[PDB]
């Protein structure tokens, strides 16, 4: 069979197997921080360099995969922690929106909130705009950040984050497992057809945003895959 | 919210969170050994002893929970390597099933292949009796090992095995990552209404079994879980 | 090694992991509050459900724990504030002491003030019977509430008060720091061979009383443990 | 009573309540970062600005303190992970020892290991020089990195740390516990008696210190402390 498999304990720019986009900069701890506190609808995105192939126009068969990653979001005066982070699946061409307003777009899609990609969210504001619940959340996005569902999350400042997400190719099922720094944990699954939704090849990875009043520290800690593909 | 959480990076004898049940045995370097080699028809459990409430009955709420454990089956001479292990959620009074003919049964269920429980089983031999599928495979249980669905997989004598698996409440969503020596990964969800199948309290664990000419070596060498129910 | 550890960030009565032993009763703010306001002798216990094995008969080793919770206690009409709150090591079959008379006893010694515990006292009454000290005061209790060591302290009445508890099995030191409301800590420490005064198996846990005249409220609002024995 | 107490969640290169000495930097992302990954024999520290009085001229009485951190450290081509961070107490004048030679000085000692300071070291390098012993370690320490006592640890790169202290005046014992990536926490205590080893208004904080073949990422991520002289 066809598998792809990584691990990064750690990042570092100059590195060719990930793609840097918008303000993401890798601070001299190794971490990713997405987005530039310093600057307004900042927009930050990194992803594998490597397109991975998900699904075969010869056989019809799609790729099943887990990874793992943690992230750390941190409030800072004297904004609001906003907007969060997103991990995403998308064309291989994939690229930050022309003109994009970042915010509740989380990098990913245009100002209605639509865009190529297919993400897992971990929303920290409510943009009223996306139909967004009234507190954190983390959410499945498929071509828009009006999320196609999403259940009660908090975002603790300071915290770090571990995530756990299943592809099962014959159910179509995306489940994720997010860590919480009380202990619990918080789980949200849904049926998305990547075959139907996105190209045989793509580029996964993760985008953060912010707005003139909403900024916060985005950083991407860690990150293994694995997909692997039937071939025939 | 309720939770429970631990994490076994080996095991000891003496440690009271756990329940032993049958042949089962801890080895000098921490791994759990299921069943003994010089039985005829071997059964071993191990339990968390403390018991998981995976729903609610006043509230009606459910659970959802996300476990990974890795474990190793190594063959022996001059016996089929068999049966394989399962892990397993059943009522808190589980026990071996009285009269126990282990080998198919993976020490669950009763010769039919019934009983009252829900899991996954990593099976290395082929029932007839249970209409396994012709090769080694996972499983996804409920109530008999005759499962309710399975997917091709390797059992390499030897070999640790790394599995992840996730429940989603709200799609009653069971999924499971298998990941192989070789690297690849395998993947099988089903939806299984844990709220209608078991009772409100429950435990976790694992359980293995051979015949008189089925036997191999089953280690359990670590396991860490996290569920939380969302009560008041 | 062989780790215990929970995070208690909130109780509820359905909680199977909580032994409640006596007028225990649990708050709709998740709140756990230990006696009874209408009650004469009123007597409440908590326990971690699970046994803790704190020290090996097969090697000698003892474990250290690291523990924090918080609690509050408030005045009432008419009763005198009385009589405080001890968390409690104590044999795994710890009962309510049989015709208990509460009071100073705290709910884990007799009338004479003797039981089968090791404990650290939060005082708020002064029982010349037990030798206790003219003021309110923490204490370190060895199978006696005529503690071993205590410190002047105050409880202040609706004051939510956070404790850090280090028992360092080398050294068999149990040292205690307690952060009043008004910013001050109040610390303690004592040589406690925990090996020499309790069973390998034991409960942790809270216990709280009053008497006809002596009544408060006392309220336990998080915990949480971590002990680890070194296995060799 | 005379309490000093102050909460760090993140730092900035700006609050003056700080002195940044060495190679010490501070991240976008609120981290302090001890030493800089491309000096040799890099020393940095941080002290809170603020002298506190540990002990009192007039009555001879020594204050208790509580304090919590969390920190990390991660390895990096092509150097050794070394040397290790400690948490120090010394006289307000304190200063990086005069042509330090950084590495298992951990910047608060002359090449002989000698220095005028009490402190908690989390050791990751092994210097014979100094009798470490064979392995990682936190250790207690008085005036010179030969440590006084020290007990088995393990620095995880990439993993967060977290450290509680208790001083508790009176038996003048230091206890501490770390919390480990893998669950289980480690403790050591040791009886020092500050009033004797210290000046009466001193400076706590962080050291950490590489060499030229020995470097890593030394952070400091947060850090609580309350201090409390009794005075009569
Ligand atoms: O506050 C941060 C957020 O900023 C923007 O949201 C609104 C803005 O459109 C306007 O309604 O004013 C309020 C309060 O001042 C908010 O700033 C972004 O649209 C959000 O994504 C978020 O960053
Ligand atoms: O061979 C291991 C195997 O033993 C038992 O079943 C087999 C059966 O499938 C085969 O047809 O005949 C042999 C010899 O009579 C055994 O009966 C167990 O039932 C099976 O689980 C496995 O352990
Ligand atoms: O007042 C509360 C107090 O009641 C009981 O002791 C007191 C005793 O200290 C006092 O001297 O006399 C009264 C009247 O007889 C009570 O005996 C409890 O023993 C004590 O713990 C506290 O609850
Ligand atoms: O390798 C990092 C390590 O370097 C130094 O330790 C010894 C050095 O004293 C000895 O002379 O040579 C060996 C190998 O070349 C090591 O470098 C530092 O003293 C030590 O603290 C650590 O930083
Ligand atoms: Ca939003
Ligand atoms: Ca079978
Ligand atoms: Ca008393
Ligand atoms: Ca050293
Ligand atoms: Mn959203
Ligand atoms: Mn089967
Ligand atoms: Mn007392
Ligand atoms: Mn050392």
């Amino acid at each position: 069979a066809e598998t792809v498999s990584f691990n990064f304990n750690s990042f570092s720019e100059g590195n060719p197997a990930i793609n840097f986009q918008g303000d993401v900069t890798v601070l001299s701890n190794g971490n990713i921080q997405l987005t530039n506190l310093n600057k307004v609808n900042s927009v930050g995105r990194v992803l594998y360099a490597m397109p991975v192939r998900i699904w075969s126009s010869a056989t019809g068969n799609v790729a099943s995969f887990l990874t793992s990653f943690s992230f750390e979001m941190k409030d800072i005066k004297d904004y609001d922690p906003a907007d969060g982070i997103i991990f995403f699946i998308a064309p291989e061409d994939t690229q930050i929106p022309a003109g994009s307003i970042g915010g509740g777009t989380l990098g990913v899609s245009d100002t209605k909130g639509a865009g190529h990609f297919v993400g897992v969210e971990f929303d920290t504001y409510s943009n009223s705009e996306y139909n967004d619940p009234p507190t954190d959340h983390v959410g499945i996005d498929v071509n828009s950040v009006d999320s196609v569902k999403t259940v009660p999350w908090n975002s603790v400042s300071g915290a770090v984050v571990k995530v756990t997400v299943i592809y099962d190719s014959s159910t179509k099922t995306l489940s994720v497992a997010v860590t919480n720094d009380n202990g619990d944990i918080t789980t949200i699954a849904q049926v998305v057809d990547l075959k139907a939704k996105l190209p045989e090849r793509v580029k996964f990875g993760f985008s953060a945003s912010g707005s003139l009043g909403g900024r916060q520290i985005h950083l991407i800690r860690s990150w293994s895959f694995t997909s692997t593909l039937i071939t025939t």
